[PDB]
């Protein structure tokens, strides 16, 4: 059978979460996509020769902190932390995200990945080294995405597949 993963987008307004996955899933950019809608997609892919089933969480809605939304994001086997490299508040809220997951997942070792978005843009205001180096912090890879582009998407969501792989072993 195919390994399901289940794979949580999350970060601040307008990073971008819903691009990255809608690129992931359809392989096309969305200019505009509601801000409150929250899905689930699935597509199937090959990972390191294995077919995996990817089950990928785009979070949106207001931030609630309940039983009943703690089970349901500590279902996320893993998580892309996404901020927007022209949006430093995004940048900023990303250590909230790493400590609301470490809590619903009760675990300094849960599956993750930075994920600095619109690369593809200009306006830059974190620069890399400053990622790579909250990354290093936290002990989890950094990768620069561009929902426009394509540049590191799929690296985006495979690493995290690859991450869960190598927790599951423990
Ligand atoms: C430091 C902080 C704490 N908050 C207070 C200040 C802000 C902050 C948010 O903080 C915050 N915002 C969360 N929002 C709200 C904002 N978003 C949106 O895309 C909304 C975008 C948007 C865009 C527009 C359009 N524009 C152009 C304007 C409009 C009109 C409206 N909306 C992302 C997400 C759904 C959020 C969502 C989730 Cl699921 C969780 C969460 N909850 C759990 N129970 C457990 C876990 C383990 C998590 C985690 F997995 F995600 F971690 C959080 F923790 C969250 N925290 C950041
Ligand atoms: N230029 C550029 N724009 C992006 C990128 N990713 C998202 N956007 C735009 O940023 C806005 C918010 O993106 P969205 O996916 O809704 O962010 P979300 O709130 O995190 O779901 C939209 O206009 C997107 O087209 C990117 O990589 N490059
Ligand atoms: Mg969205």
């Amino acid at each position: 059978g195919s390994t399901e993963y289940k794979l949580v987008v999350v970060g601040a307004g307008d990073v971008g979460k819903s691009a990255l996955t809608i690129q992931l899933i359809q392989n096309h950019f969305v200019d505009e996509y509601d801000p409150t809608i929250e899905d689930s997609y699935r597509k199937q892919v090959v990972i390191d020769g294995e077919t995996c089933l990817l089950d990928i969480l785009d979070t949106a809605g207001q931030e609630e902190y309940s039983a009943m939304r703690d089970q349901y994001m500590r279902t996320g086997e893993g998580f892309l932390c996404v901020f927007a490299i022209n949006n430093t508040k995004s940048f900023e809220d990303i250590h909230h995200y790493r400590e609301q997951i470490k809590r619903v997942k009760d675990s300094e070792d849960v599956p993750m990945v930075l994920v600095g978005n619109k690369c593809d843009l200009p306006s830059r205001t974190v620069d890399t080294k400053q990622a790579q180096d909250l990354a290093r912090s936290y002990g989890i890879p950094f990768i620069e995405t561009s929902a426009k582009t394509r540049q590191g998407v799929d690296d985006a969501f495979y690493t995290l597949v690859r991450e869960i792989r190598k927790h599951k072993e423990k």
